[PDB]
């Protein structure tokens, strides 16, 4: 009796086999650039869960962007650059008798929050990823709000400076474009003339804590500047949600030591604080694998 | 029966009587700056209250409900913070209860009232999951899940105006420095207007007078009226981006001059994340008007005694 799980990140695909509570047997990373290759990365996700393996319960799949989670479909994901991927349908040419279930990457991990974290206890919580992109999953009464038609939660595309970075959504000045490992790029690129003894080249997250550790001034300004993006940002959802707590994840806290003082200095000074009433805004006790222990929780609700 | 709804706005507290449909009988409006004189708004409202009822039966008086900017405690009917007022920690419901010690008094969130009015009598009367903004004096947010308000933690869900549009921007009255309604409502054209002083050698910068001298063709009014509508856009935008509403109604007294910002609020905000998709999200103007404010604030009362 088991579920297998995948997260589709932008640079690699990650797989876990876990049991009927989401406790992880089994879990690998493959290098692939899923950038505008639907097809053949369903075709490597297939290969991986059949080398992962008759008693498989289903396949649940953590994903960015808009997806229709009925038709197990990805509409938009901007970050992948795929338009109406079947990516259920694909799967079940491989695995017919298998249920594949499909849910925004930060939507998955919330489940885990809810069931395995620090949403135990909290009925209406929000939760904020911070790394690659910036994420949102709002909870209201123990259940996630997806809106209309499945899409709310795009935080990363609300607008923080108008007329500012092309997102790869297609607006300028989106939060994700400063708020996250985006902005290493986007304000890197401009800096580099300005900074031409720098380490820093490669404006991977990891990299740029990397430099900003050792003291180098172009890395330290992206990695400051970021910080107080995400610390507006919080502040935004705050003011926006009044949940009862933010709930920080993602793979950006591996450098947490590096921007979480930013984000409360910033984030703390909020509507209801000028009253004297705080808002907790805290770090998930899980770590990196729970995307996968979601996505496979994603399956296993579907069964009880 | 009946019931007394009140609106405290900055410069005028509104007052209604109204039947058990939220259907207006009466009204009155008070011009009274209530911006740090909480003691004198309410018997400015006892008095009114008062007058409302006219010569019936007090006994039929059912109740009294109160739509007030900021964040409210609407279990004790205390006004905790209200920077559009600068009151805070106002015991507003206990206050009037010693002149009217034995009517229920309600007290919620202006715009929370108003969509009370849309979700019984308006567009959102058909829809489950809808978000209702507010364009005037300031930029207020509204959302419904289920038909149901959604009042976060402590009743602040909605200080949509004090996101920031414009880091390092304009400081707001909450003490932050570039929350969107110092761009997308009343408040810019002070703060712009001052600015563009000397690129343009207006003097009133309420909404009305600037709407004014903006039909009229003054360059500066022109500018201020088109940039507010394009922050306002920007705001609906991630509205949508982050509740993905079945539809966005506007409302508030900012319509009165819907023709010179309306159309830069659609070509902004009708590219969202899910238009990109082809997926369009409706966004229309409530076929409300003014009053509905006071009915909404009616229907708070109605709606929670019965
Ligand atoms: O925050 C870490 C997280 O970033 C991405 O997911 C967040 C977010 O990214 C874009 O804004 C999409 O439009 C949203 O739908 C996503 O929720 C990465 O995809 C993810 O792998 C990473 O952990
Ligand atoms: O939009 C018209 C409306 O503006 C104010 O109410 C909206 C909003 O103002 C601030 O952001 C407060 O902090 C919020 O609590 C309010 O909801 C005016 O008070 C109101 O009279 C007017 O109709
Ligand atoms: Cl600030
Ligand atoms: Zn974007
Ligand atoms: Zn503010």
């Amino acid at each position: 009796g088991f579920v297998v799980s995948v997260k589709v990140e932008e640079e690699q695909l990650l797989f876990a086999l876990t049991d009927l509570n989401a406790e992880i047997i089994e879990n690998t990373s493959i290098p692939f650039s899923s950038e505008k290759k639907p097809e053949e990365a369903i075709e490597l996700i297939a290969k991986n869960v059949k080398k992962m393996c008759n008693h498989l319960l289903g396949v649940g799949i953590a994903i960015s962007g808009l997806v229709n989670r009925k038709k197990g479909t990805v509409i938009r994901s901007t970050m992948l650059g795929w338009e109406n991927v079947a990516l259920e349908a694909m799967l079940h040419a491989h695995f017919p008798d298998i249920p594949v279930y499909v849910d925004k990457n930060i939507n998955c991990y919330t489940l885990a929050e809810l069931w395995l974290g620090e949403g135990k206890q909290s009925n209406n919580f929000a939760t904020v990823s911070v790394g690659a992109g910036l994420g949102l999953s709002v909870v209201i009464n123990r259940q996630i709000y997806y809106g209309a038609q499945g899409g709310a939660g795009e935080f990363g595309h609300t607008t923080i400076q108008p007329g500012g970075y092309k997102c790869h959504c297609g607006q300028k000045g989106c939060l994700e474009m400063y708020a996250s490992e985006f902005y290493f790029r986007n304000r890197g690129e401009e800096l580099k003339e300005a900074y031409p003894t720098s380490e820093l080249n490669d404006f991977h997250f990891d990299k740029v804590a990397k430099s900003a550790r050792a003291g180098d001034e172009m890395a330290t300004e992206l990695m400051g500047k970021m910080g107080e993006y995400l610390g507006y940002g919080i502040r935004n959802i705050i003011n926006t949600f009044n949940p009862e707590k933010v709930i920080i994840v993602g793979e950006g806290l591996h450098h947490r030591d590096l921007f979480l003082t930013k984000i409360d200095e910033i984030a703390s000074q909020n509507f209801f604080s000028g009253a004297g009433f705080e808002t907790e805004i805290t770090t998930t006790s899980l770590e990196d694998p729970a995307w996968l222990q979601g996505a496979a929780l994603l399956v296993i609700h579907q069964l009880f």
